[PDB]
């Protein structure tokens, strides 16, 4: 798309407002609105200003002013606003030099794609993502001097089988979902068919090419929708728009969605599996009929990179304290650093795709939706490329239920990290593969580390956990 | 129907979504949705993937990926979804070899039909089913360390005659159904006429050929709807679609349906009587004007097989712990292994059909709706075929009220099994008739036995029953 | 006899002390799911002319031949004996693994996972005895104590050898070794069935008579086994409402 | 005291019951009651039995039987029970060999005292302890699939200044305690004067020699009572009895006490400061008028041991997950490994005592009351003795407010450990100083490590924290 394409779209759709969007460092989209009458060439030539000091991971207060420049490829009609609105993503730029911002997640993705080309290894990295989520009815929580709580709730939650009535006083009609039992019985066990249909339709209407939708394993309304893969940057833009459409379709229909990794204890977490492949000149590079699981050397070394760099890479792919509550055995999330075909207990699964080279790819199962897809996809690529460049050999595939391994065998396999502080520590110690070609810079890495320590790790560490009262009140 | 018939139907009905369905081992339909735009030749040629490890009785996690291939004969428009949807049943296949899965219930029914043809005994097994159900208003239940409960409720339930008001605060207007008195007074005693009409209409609109609908014996909204018989596999597909339509028609109209065998204590259970007959080259094989109740030798030996194999066959026809609460005297369900014409106390009843050979058949009254109709119909066929093949003579018909037999004559007649663990034990010991022709395989039988022990028998056995408190609190 | 009279008076005193102080006591075997049941362990010994018969310093766990054969009787007759020592439907909810009640028919010293535990008592012959851990308080101590005695006496009289002691955690046995050890019965109807089939050891000397045994069997079937069997369990709704 | 002293006491006090007490591994006293008529010589000669498999950190089920032998020095009349009762502590012994149990905490303290004598360094280790606690009104908590909470409450809690009424509906009369403001205004600001007087009186009546009692810093009823120091084993027996008397005095007066390290967020935690000194032949060893803070070489090396071994020693002195919520800056608990005179921000404070050598001692401020005083005191002694034996020099004292240090300066002094798993890891790697003289054995250490990982560390790590919902619900 071009500037004129977007003006034509705005005029043809009789748009009243344009919503100007960009990504903060942690991974939440930010926006303000301008009237259609203020959406002109000047927006493309001069850009628009905002307060960089109010955005997380951006500027200090005395260097606050920042600039935004539009990305016409991202233009979509908003499905939700009563006043017709056109959404457009922007790149953040220095207001003096007009140089791209070093802490703009969209710029990182841009740099990753260009660095890929410059290596000669490939020209395109394709990402297909599966962002699972929960469709809840309610949530509340607080944290005080003398107490703390959370509660999420959902009509289909198994914890509600004994409820005398529903939240509105209507009768309990059963057909609630058992823990680990949501994947994927027909209605009325599946209570979210019509809502997920609306989500699917909203996505179709925003130009997504859809593949499937279904209830997921978790009780209390776990769900998954799949759309067509795309190249790195487009894929990360798609992810952000997808989360927006999912959350707001739920909202407009009286529900509340979360993408957090582990909202329920003793039921499945929500992952963001990333299917990845490299292509060059319109041809796939991942396939070799003679390799294990049909994998070429390039593919195997990419995996070698992911598994070798995992202890620091998870700082971007599993970036929250809650992430590490998902990385526990028995829930189809990884607990150790292995690859294996057909294996949903592994860190990297190779899906069964047959002899078609175009379909051959790896599924990185470790990542979740709790962070920044621009940074996450970029970091994965940089790990994989380091793997290829250094010919990093992964340890042998383990074609077993990785949660049921004998002690002697399990201990010869590197584990996933236990907690956020460990991966942040490791990122600080070893991040050279990310800085290759200036894709990630030290200022971004240092800001990230600092942000996670001060705003996440420390605040959780100093606050007493309710289960400590269960354990220790009577010491 | 062919692939092109289904594409034409999808296009003519302006379908937005296709719902991909298959059967788990215990007997619940599973589904995910794809857009109409993804429903193409590739769905027929390459199939679709799912996670076999999340489906009960299927795969382990390290061998998770499974494949689905469509069955065009099963294509129907969904009556419920606001976004126009086409439902299609699939067969489950190995993703490497594309071999039919040994634990796909739809495959077992396929295999049973082929085995029948290969014996030369007949070419067609027809099944007519009567799946009774209850239309409740509510249900709740739970199970904790210090207590446990269930409660079902229904406006027409006799337990509510003394209620001051209905659930919504409106007046009690009487005309509630007496225990064992629901079959079948006119409205207003029958409070479900309009709802059953809606169920009937939804079935007609999904291509069912309807025979009748009525209130059943049980208080609190017991019901029965009959549709035309069909050959085994088609009949099992019809049963699954029927349960879906009944449950969801109820759900959309503010009710809640259960097909469990015995939700009410001291009132009728819900059975799945199976009327069965064999045909060859378009001619019936069950009829002989000179036999007892018009039955041929072939028919009598089929019955011999059902009654001889019953102690293990009920593992598939009466597959739940709750099944055995229905097999008690006084409620038109069987308590012993006899056949008899006109006799609703018997295990096999021969309905009165006159001299028309095409109407001659046996009614197996033992089965209920708590399991898997693909496996249940197949197992019944295998038992009946073993009877024909071995010329198993049933014991003499007993034309009496089998609940009022003097202890002396009753002691000579074999009883129905008391509990699930007994039939599971017997299935394990003796299942050769099921494995004939590889219709059932040992892996299916072993998985079934193991599933029932670990997920049903044991969990119920270890949990104190509320009536034990009535009996023993004061010991 | 004195011990059975003591047991009845004890239950009365416990229940009523609780009652007078605003509480309510139950002796049922398993009132809580996922926590310990309540047993009635019976420590037993035979004496003659003021001297103990259970002790032999050379035997496993200090046990004489007389003691070992008594145990042989308890464990051999268990499938029918539990009809009097574990006489309720609720009894069988207690005989599950992980709660210091028995799940199989073995004896073993120091072992709270076993059916018969030999407590550690040292060299004093007067303290030597066996602890039968299987019984609970849900029945009749007069009949329970008597039945245990009759089983133990049949063991002595027929020199019934118990199978070898198993000094392990009987709940953590590998499926292989566990398959070789006889299990405790699963349910009341099984022990009642077995009592009906084989009760000769109880009728010795006319201690139990056939009228008592027949009345017992008939009572348990009609008033306990059948009434529980015909009533849907709440967990069946958890399992099957949505079938 | 002797056996006959105890019999005389029991007879003179007209005791009806004797309470038999011993310590489990984590640090909770266990008990059963025998009638006075069963308390005879046999209790001393033969001992009493119990089920070692029901006691945490003791026996497996197949080796369950354990033996108890009385310690006549510990006999005290119980202040609480209406039926007159004598409490006696016991040692746990092997029932075959009568050898002292290797996992009896009271045995470890016994061993530690003997090992001290055997080194020739000193013959007596004196411990003066300050076990702070909270006097709350209520507590509740739970942990479910979809939510979790705790709440503590106290009339004097600052969170209650805006309450319309008190819990019983009586008026809010103010005079509540500000956060960090409880040390130590007069009544009515101090609302616990009469209750602490009752606690003081019960202690005096159980033969404690009292020094002081006061409100402590924390809002919502923090308190401290001090009794006279003693030698190691007697001191640990005194601590256990003290906790019992405090808890039950509170209970009988309608309150609820906790000794947990950090029950309130943003207010003082509760420590167990341990004042320590070594004496030989009735003379003190800690004093040298020429040393910093009046400390001898022996004293300085003992401190060297404490600080050097701290990373593993805290596994016994700070043994819970909640312990590490107290080791945060700003609350008069340590955040780093320094000693300093007069300094309540330090790990080891040297109180100001003047020129009297008998009063010279070190205050180890790190420990809390959440574990086992027998093991805690013993472990501290072992670390100190290793310091003396190896002449470990502590780093120079730092006479500054350790919480106010700019971050670059703070980083130049070794920190206290962040979390329990770290000290448990370190204990596993390095514990030789504890095994000297067989005082701690490998079986105890391995059981401890194993208990903490399986029952505490892992269960807390897998459970989502309420503040994670505050941080991440909307990711
Ligand atoms: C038959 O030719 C193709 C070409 C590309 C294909 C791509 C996918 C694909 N789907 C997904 C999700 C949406 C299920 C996560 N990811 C991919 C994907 C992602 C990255 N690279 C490739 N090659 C495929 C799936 C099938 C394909 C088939
Ligand atoms: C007059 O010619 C016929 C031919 C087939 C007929 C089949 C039925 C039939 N109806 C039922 C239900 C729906 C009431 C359970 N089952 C059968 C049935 C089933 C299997 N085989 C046969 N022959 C009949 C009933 C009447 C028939 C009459
Ligand atoms: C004047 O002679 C002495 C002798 C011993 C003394 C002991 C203490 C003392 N008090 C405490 C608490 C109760 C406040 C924690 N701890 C000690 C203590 C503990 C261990 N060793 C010594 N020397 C003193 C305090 C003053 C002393 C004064
Ligand atoms: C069924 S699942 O394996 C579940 C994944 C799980 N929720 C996770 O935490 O990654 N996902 P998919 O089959 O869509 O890859
Ligand atoms: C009236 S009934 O006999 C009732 C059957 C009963 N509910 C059963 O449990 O099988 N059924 P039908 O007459 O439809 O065969
Ligand atoms: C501690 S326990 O082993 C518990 C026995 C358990 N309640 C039972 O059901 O037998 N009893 P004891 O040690 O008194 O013999
Ligand atoms: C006033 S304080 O310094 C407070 C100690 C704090 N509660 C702690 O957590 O160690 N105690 P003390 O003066 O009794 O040694
Ligand atoms: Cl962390
Ligand atoms: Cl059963
Ligand atoms: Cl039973
Ligand atoms: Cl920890
Ligand atoms: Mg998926
Ligand atoms: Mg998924
Ligand atoms: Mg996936
Ligand atoms: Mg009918
Ligand atoms: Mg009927
Ligand atoms: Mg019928
Ligand atoms: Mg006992
Ligand atoms: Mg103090
Ligand atoms: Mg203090
Ligand atoms: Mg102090």
């Amino acid at each position: 798309k071009t500037p004129d394409d977007v003006f034509k779209l705005a005029k043809d759709e009789k748009v009243e407002y344009v919503d100007v969007r960009f990504c903060d460092l942690p991974g939440i989209m930010q926006h303000f609105t301008i009237p259609a009458s203020a959406f002109d060439k000047s927006v493309f030539d001069d850009g628009l200003a905002f307060d960089g000091s109010s955005i997380r991971g951006f500027q200090s207060i005395h260097e606050s002013d920042m600039l935004l420049l539009p990305d016409p490829e991202t233009a979509r009609i908003d499905p939700f606003r009563a006043a017709k609105t056109l959404n457009i993503n922007f790149f953040v730029h220095d207001p003096f030099t007009l140089e791209p911002y070093s802490r703009d997640p969209r710029n990182i993705a841009r740099k990753a794609e260009n660095y890929l080309i410059s290596t000669g290894i490939a020209d395109t990295a394709y990402f297909g993502a599966e962002a699972e989520f929960y469709i809840f009815d309610s949530v509340s929580f607080d944290s005080r001097a003398n107490g703390s709580f959370y509660e999420v709730d959902a009509i289909s939650g198994w914890w509600n089988t004994g409820a005398a009535t529903e939240a509105d006083g209507s009768p309990n009609r059963g057909y609630k979902v058992r823990h680990k039992g949501g994947y994927f019985p027909v209605a009325p066990n599946d209570q979210y068919v019509d809502l997920r249909d609306k989500m699917l339709t909203n996505l179709i209407n925003s130009g997504f090419i859809l593949e499937k939708g279904h209830h997921e394993v978790g009780s209390g309304g776990q769900a998954e929708i799949n759309y067509q893969f795309n190249s790195l940057l487009h894929a990360a833009d798609d992810m952000q728009l997808y989360k927006y459409i999912i959350k707001n379709t739920a909202w407009q229909n009286g529900k509340t969605v979360t993408f957090m990794p582990k909202p329920l204890f003793g039921d499945n977490g929500s992952g963001m599996h990333c299917h990845q492949s490299l292509w060059k000149d319109g041809a796939p590079l991942m396939y070799d009929e003679t390799g294990y699981a049909g994998l070429s050397d390039t593919a195997r070394h990419y995996i070698g990179g992911l598994l070798h760099h995992a202890p620091s890479l998870l700082a971007f792919t599993n970036p929250t304290v809650n992430s590490y509550k998902r990385l526990v055995p028995g829930y189809e999330a990884p607990i150790n650093l292995v690859y294996s075909q057909r294996n949903r207990s592994a860190c990297v699964r190779i899906p069964i795709t047959g002899s078609n080279p175009k379909a051959k790819r790896l599924e990185f199962r470790s990542p979740d939706s709790s962070g920044n897809p621009y940074l996450a996809f970029s970091a994965m690529l940089m790990a994989g490329l380091d793997g290829i460049k250094n010919k990093i050999e992964p340890q042998a595939p383990v074609d077993k239920d990785l949660y049921e391994l004998p002690p002697e065998e399990a201990a010869s396999i590197p584990q996933t990290p236990t907690q956020l502080s460990d991966v942040i520590d490791r990122l600080e110690a070893d991040h050279e593969y990310l800085t290759e070609g200036g894709v990630f810079t030290n200022d971004l890495i240092e800001t990230w580390i600092s942000f996670k320590r001060e705003n996440e790790i420390e605040p959780v560490n100093i606050r007493p956990h309710p289960y400590e009262f269960a354990l220790y009140y009577d010491v």
